[PDB]
């Protein structure tokens, strides 16, 4: 079996590996990739997503979101209270001022115990899923706007045509913008570029030890566990990597610099947070190896988790008999 350990696996194809993604994936699953949870692409020397980002200034952020955590420094949750919109060139200019800059630091590991030690103590702001891309139309490797579809995937393996779409999102972040604890829509594939600016780090459990991160959720969230038997989907939920430590949780962690790709595996929760100002893209995708997680991801139908269209069609086909409840969730 390969990589039994599930370390974070790190690749650097070249140009022609860069061309079929699709196969790309699945050698890097061959070489157990995927038993990690989240592995690093770094693309070829020869790549890149566009010519420059010197006019992203004008995109807009609807509804930035202050993060406002509750708890003690290494199990909290935090929620997201609506601002005001700004433009990026705005958010660019908030995410760099006194109170919202990264502090001096020695290195990436200075910083992550700050992140840690400090976090729950400040409320930074985001841009999060704004439906968009900043991949030129001409990048033809690894376009994250011109991947195969989701259901055009479900189409192919089972034969059945569905409605909706799978556009991707774009991120705006600054120092201690935050990612819960979750595993994607449907236990589905991600993939995050981050186009430009400071790094991201990682924190992901290996799929095949997903149920011990859930166990000690719902342990340190009595009350979440209590109101929804899947509340790691609404995705508020922190816990560092010194409780997971103490309490025997294997995970790993990686940090992402700008020009770099992430993709996470099906049932591989992740968590973390930004060090300055970033913007990322990320799409969800699928493979035919994501069909039988699909089929048995959990749900939450208490209403908080909320997600777009094109869920609907995922639940319906492959797990009927969770439809109504659901669906009931939604509405
Ligand atoms: O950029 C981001 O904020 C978050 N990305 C992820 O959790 C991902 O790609 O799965
Ligand atoms: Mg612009
Ligand atoms: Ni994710
Ligand atoms: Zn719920």
């Amino acid at each position: 079996a390969q990589n039994p350990n599930c370390n974070i696996m790190i690749f650097h194809p070249t140009k022609e590996e860069f061309n079929d993604f699709d196969k790309y994936i699945a050698y890097m699953e061959s070489q157990g990739a995927h038993r990690a949870g989240l592995a690093k692409i770094i693309p070829p020397k020869e790549w890149k997503a566009r010519e420059t980002y010197d006019n992203i200034s004008e995109i807009l952020i609807a509804t930035p979101l202050q993060q406002v955590a509750s708890g003690r420094a290494g199990v909290f949750t935090q929620y997201h209270k609506k601002k005001k919109a700004m433009t990026v060139g705005e958010y660019r200019h908030l995410a760099n001022s006194k109170k919202y800059q990264t502090p001096p630091h020695q290195n990436f590991e200075d910083l992550e115990r700050k992140y840690w030690k400090n976090r729950i103590y400040n409320s930074p702001i985001y841009g999060a899923d704004i439906s968009g891309s900043l991949f030129d139309e001409n990048t033809k490797q690894w376009n994250l706007g011109h991947l195969g579809t989701i259901q055009d995937l479900l189409e192919k393996e089972c034969g059945v045509v569905i409605e909706g779409v799978n556009t991707p999102y774009l991120y705006f972040g600054m120092w201690k913008t935050t990612f819960a604890w979750h595993t994607e829509d449907m236990d589905l594939y991600s993939i995050n570029y981050l186009h430009l600016g400071e790094p991201k780090t990682w924190y992901v459990v290996p799929p095949e030890h997903g149920q011990r991160l859930e166990r000690l959720a719902r342990e340190l969230f009595p009350g979440s566990s209590r109101g929804c038997g899947a509340f790691l989907r609404h995705k508020v939920a922190l816990i560092s990597p010194t409780v997971l430590k103490e309490n025997g949780i294997p995970f790993n962690r990686i940090t992402q610099e700008a020009g770099e790709f992430m993709v996470t595996f099906p049932y591989g929760y992740h968590a973390g947070f930004n060090h300055g100002f970033n913007c990322a893209e990320a799409i969800n995708f699928a493979t035919p190896r994501w069909i039988d997680y699909g089929k048995m991801a959990s749900q939450c139908s208490c209403g908080e988790a909320r997600v777009t269209f094109s869920m609907d069609a995922f639940v319906r086909i492959l797990q009927p008999e969770r439809y109504d409840l659901w669906k009931r969730g939604q509405d």
